[PDB]
């Protein structure tokens, strides 16, 4: 029988569109370097062929669809003032007080995206026509709990459109039309709050605008917005059993191991 | 006369393109209307259209050419161990030692892409055919002095192949390619060390295998790379005045002013 370091040894060699029965009669040794001939083989043909990771290609992929629906695309700074956690009312009573990255002695590594956000829109609508769409995608910082659905390195995608047609309606049709374009599972839940899952997986949560925070960033027009994580969605894509496989990472490349 | 912040106020305003001579008799808030009429119609001719941030359209340009020429695409940690700094030959005698974001007890801002580089080319030699090419693009972190030049958060293009045809003339001809393709002009000045400049500017610095270092990492196979700062090509390419232009950052769009 195989011990549970040999099974935990074959589960980071295992891909989901494997077959295989680690449970059956075959030895370890067998089973291992199967897998490891399998793995080698899927890096050969990323490498002959397409050469993206998987990572880079949904970000690009991402960033065409709302370019394509009108929305600017924001690149701002990851490395954030830590004024900017508390201007968000994020105080000792919340959770995510206590997950920050403090960089220095007045800087943070951002765990969202909503601030720059907001001072693109105070800012852009000196400028742009109403109504206002932007977006960012971009890494983002928290302290986790280990977990299979956290990552404490991860990837946002934030938008946000501000001035006329903001509706919720409008808002689930954004979600919708651009899960359905990528061709995620969903079903959204619920100024107003709305949640997009996968089963029990929290992909996004989306808001609707004006709430009293708005005033603080010095916003005072309707909005609605949300954020979605790129590594959730590819664990939903490509059915890991972990985050840590769609994660920036030394570990696993588009999902497999790189400990051949 | 203008006052020097009121020039400064208009220095911010100008784009390289612009042909307005500031020290003529015109008064400051004439200058300084004209100047917001054009930089608000730079923006919505840009929202109009492409809609695309000059640093994200310019890491998905140099994807393109990466993986085209044949180097796989990684996306490795930003978030990285102390030990690698040291592992890499940074000890307290060298510049980059006082330059460090460090986050936390053992952990850091990646100011460089080369130990994730290294540790990918070890893996990949186990299952992909000599010679193996990757590529990272990605944020990178250093403490610096004001400048024109450096930026505290920046974006690194690093590349590197590792077996045969690791040679001198081809690790100068991956660059010429590379230059001549992105449209901006360089000489080339010299394992051996190299870098590009662009007048006193340097675009990048460029490097041949093996050498003593490489053993640290499990590597022995000669290799050529290079590293190159998206923010200089953007600043060259763009003729911007100071590299805060072309940031991350909440103070500039493309170059353009977002203070309006
Ligand atoms: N640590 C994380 N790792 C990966 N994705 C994350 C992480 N934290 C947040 N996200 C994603 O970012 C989205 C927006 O952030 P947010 O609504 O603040 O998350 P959250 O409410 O803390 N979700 P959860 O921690 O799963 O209950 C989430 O819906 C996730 O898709
Ligand atoms: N602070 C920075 N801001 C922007 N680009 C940078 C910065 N530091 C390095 N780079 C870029 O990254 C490339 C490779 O890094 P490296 O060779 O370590 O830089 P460097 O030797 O410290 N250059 P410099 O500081 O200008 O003398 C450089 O050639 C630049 O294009
Ligand atoms: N609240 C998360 C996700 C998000 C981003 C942008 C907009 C909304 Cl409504 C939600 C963040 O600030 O990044
Ligand atoms: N030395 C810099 C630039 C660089 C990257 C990769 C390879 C070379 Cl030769 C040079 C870094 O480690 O990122
Ligand atoms: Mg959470
Ligand atoms: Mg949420
Ligand atoms: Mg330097
Ligand atoms: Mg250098």
């Amino acid at each position: 029988a195989l011990t549970k370091s040999q099974t935990d040894r074959l589960e980071v060699l295992l891909n989901p569109k494997d077959e295989i029965s680690l449970n059956s009669g075959k030895p370890f040794r067998e089973l291992e370097s199967e897998l490891l001939s399998r793995r080698k083989k899927d890096l050969q043909q990323i490498y002959a062929e397409e050469r993206e990771n998987y990572l880079g290609k949904l970000e690009r992929e991402i960033t065409r669809f709302f370019v394509d629906r009108g929305f600017l695309e924001i690149k701002s700074p990851i490395l954030i003032p830590l004024e900017y956690i508390e201007r968000m009312g994020i105080d000792n009573d919340t959770e995510l007080s206590k997950q920050i990255f403090r960089v220095d002695k007045n800087f943070c590594l951002r765990p969202m995206l909503a601030p720059n956000l907001y001072n693109y829109l105070r800012k852009l609508d000196r400028a742009l026509p109403d109504p206002i769409k932007i977006f960012e995608i971009g890494p983002c910082y928290r302290k986790e709990s280990d977990g299979k659905e956290h990552l404490e390195e991860f990837t946002m995608l934030g938008f946000q459109q501000m001035g006329s047609g903001c509706t919720r309606e409008n808002l689930e049709s954004i979600i919708t039309d651009f899960l359905n374009h990528l061709g995620i599972d969903f079903k959204i839940v619920g100024g107003d709050t709305l949640d997009v899952m996968h089963g029990d997986l929290e992909l996004s949560s989306a808001g609707v605008g004006p709430i009293p925070l708005d005033r603080e960033w010095g916003i005072d027009k309707p909005w609605i917005g949300a954020g979605f994580g790129l590594e959730r969605l590819l664990k939903v894509k490509h059915d890991f059993k972990n985050i840590k496989r769609a994660a920036r990472s030394e570990s696993y490349y588009n999902g497999i191991s790189t400990n051949l």
